């Protein structure tokens, strides 16, 4: 078990989704930007692990789930059993990050992120540890009913560059965004 990162896509008025949809419409590279980090595992014949919630699973099209390439692990208290297409379920990230030291997971996963929504970040954000953030920061406003938590710039630091990433402006539909990086080790 490696990294622990966070990677989110959030509006200029903190907003991540809109009925059970993203807030602005499909930016190609902000897509394929997720695919690729949290696809890529630096290691050989491992996986990384994504961490949802039900309502961020369910809000992925059907004939994408489970997310390729990955080991989906949903979060939630109220399924008795892992949804459809999925093998992993955890009544909270403490668990699921407890999970992932058993060996049926412990020498088949790379890096952990978690991939949303809200209450799951909240979790992630204020869990001990080193921790990295990946937010692209879309630099207009959207219509949203969830929500990214506020980052606690006390604990951490934003990088000016990180490896893979452009730190320049992008423009796709008219709409800018911008790569970040926030880190904390504690
Ligand atoms: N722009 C972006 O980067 C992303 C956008 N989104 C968008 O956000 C919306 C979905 O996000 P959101 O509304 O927050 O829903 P979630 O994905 O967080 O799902 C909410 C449910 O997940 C379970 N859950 C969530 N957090 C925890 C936790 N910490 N511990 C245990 N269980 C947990 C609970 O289920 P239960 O009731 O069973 O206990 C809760 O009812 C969608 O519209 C999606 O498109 C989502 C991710 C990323
Ligand atoms: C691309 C956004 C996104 N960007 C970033 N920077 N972080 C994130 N966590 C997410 C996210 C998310 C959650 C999410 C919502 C979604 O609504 C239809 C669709 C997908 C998805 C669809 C098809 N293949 C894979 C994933 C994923």
């Amino acid at each position: 078990v490696g990294s622990l990162n966070c990677i989110v896509a959030v509006s200029q008025n903190m907003g991540i989704g809109k009925n059970g949809d993203l807030p602005w419409p499909p930016l190609r590279n902000e897509f394929r930007y997720f695919q690729r980090m949290t696809t890529t595992s630096s290691v050989e014949g491992k996986q990384n692990l994504v961490i949802m919630g039900k309502k961020t699973w369910f809000s992925i099209p059907e004939k994408n789930r489970p997310l390729k390439g990955r080991i989906n692990l949903v979060l939630s208290r109220e399924l008795k059993e892992p949804p459809q297409g999925a093998h992993f379920l955890s009544r909270s990230l403490d668990d699921a990050l407890k999970l992932t030291e058993q060996p049926e997971l412990a020498n088949k996963v790379d890096m952990v992120w978690i991939v949303g929504g809200s209450s799951v970040y909240k979790e992630a954000m204020n869990h001990p540890g080193h921790l990295k953030l990946f937010v692209t920061r879309i630099m207009q406003d959207f219509e949203s009913d969830t929500f990214f938590p506020e980052i606690d710039l006390e604990k951490y630091k934003l990088l000016p560059e990180y490896p893979g990433v452009l730190s320049d402006v992008q423009e796709e539909k008219g709409i800018k965004y911008k790569f970040e990086v926030y880190e904390k080790n504690d």
